[PDB]
C-alpha cells in the first residue's frame, strides 16, 4: 500500500476526534475569541518552531528530503508576523508557552533528532491539515473575529507560495511515496502520525480547559 494511502487510513479515526475536540468545535460555531485564539497560535508557535528546525536539521537526509518544501509550506515567519500582531512588539516575552506545547515540541525533537525517518509523519500531520481543515478554520477566524481580507493576524493560514492547496496536496502525497519505505518504516510512520494527532487533541483539551479554568 501507498504510504499516503496507509497515513490516510491510519488517521481517518483519530481526525474526526481531534475535528471534534471542544476547543474546535467551538472554533468551528464561531465561538473563538481572542484570548483563546492567541493562545492556540502561541502554542502553535512554539511547534512549528521544533518541526521546522528538525526539518533544516534533515533537510539533505533522504528519509525525509523529498518533503523539503520551505519555499512553500513553512510557518514560523507567518507565525512570527502573527505573534506581533496579536501580542505586540515584545511578543517574545509577551507569548505563553504551555506544557502539552512543551510535550509536542519535547517529541518533535526527539523525532528530529533521533528517529528521522519518523519525522515526515509529523510534517504531513500539520502540513496537510493546514492546506485542508486550516482553510475552512481561517474564513471562520476572520469573520468571528473581524479579520481583515487582507490577512494580517492570519499570515499562518496564508500559502502565499502555493496557488492551489488541493493541487500541492496531491504533489506532497505523490511525494511522500517516492520515500524509500519498508514495512518497519511504513508500520511506524502510520503510529508516528497518529502521536501527532494525539498531541494535537491533548493541545486543544488543555487550551480550553485553561479558557474555562
Ligand atoms: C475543525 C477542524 C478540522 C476540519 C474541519 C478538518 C477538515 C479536513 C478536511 C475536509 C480534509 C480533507 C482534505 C483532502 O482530501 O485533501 C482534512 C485532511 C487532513 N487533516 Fe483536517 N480538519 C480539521 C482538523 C485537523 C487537525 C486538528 C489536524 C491535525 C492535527 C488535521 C490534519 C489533517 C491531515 C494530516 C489531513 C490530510 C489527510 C490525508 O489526505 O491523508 N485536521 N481535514
Amino acid at each position: 500500500q501507498d504510504l499516503s494511502e496507509a497515513l490516510k487510513e491510519a488517521t481517518k479515526e483519530v481526525h474526526i476526534r481531534a475535528e471534534n475536540s471542544e476547543f474546535m468545535r467551538n472554533f468551528q460555531k464561531g465561538q473563538v475569541s481572542r484570548e483563546g485564539f492567541k493562545l492556540v497560535m502561541a502554542s502553535l508557535y512554539h511547534i512549528y518552531t521544533a518541526l521546522e528546525e528538525e526539518i533544516e536539521r534533515n533537510k539533505q537526509n533522504p528519509v525525509y528530503a523529498p518533503l523539503y518544501f520551505p519555499e512553500e509550506l513553512h510557518r514560523r515567519a507567518a507565525l512570527e508576523q502573527d505573534m506581533a500582531f496579536w501580542y505586540g512588539p515584545h511578543w517574545q516575552e509577551a507569548i505563553p508557552y504551555t506544557p502539552a506545547t512543551q510535550h509536542y515540541v519535547k517529541r518533535l525533537h526527539e523525532v528530529g533528532g533521533t528517529h528521522p525517518e519518523l519525522l515526515v509523519a509529523h510534517a504531513y500531520t500539520r502540513y496537510l491539515g493546514d492546506l485542508s481543515g486550516g482553510q475552512v478554520l481561517k474564513k471562520i477566524a476572520q469573520k468571528a473575529m473581524a479579520l481583515p481580507s487582507s490577512g494580517e493576524g492570519l499570515a499562518f493560514f496564508t500559502f502565499p507560495s502555493i496557488d492551489n492547496p488541493t493541487k500541492f496536496k496531491q504533489l506532497y502525497r505523490a511525494r511522500m511515496n517516492t520515500l524509500e519505505m519498508t514495512p518497519e518504516v511504513k508500520h511506524r510512520v502510520t503510529e508516528e502520525a497518529k502521536t501527532a494527532f494525539l498531541l494535537n487533541i491533548e493541545l486543544f483539551e488543555e487550551l480550553q480547559a485553561l479558557l474555562t479554568e
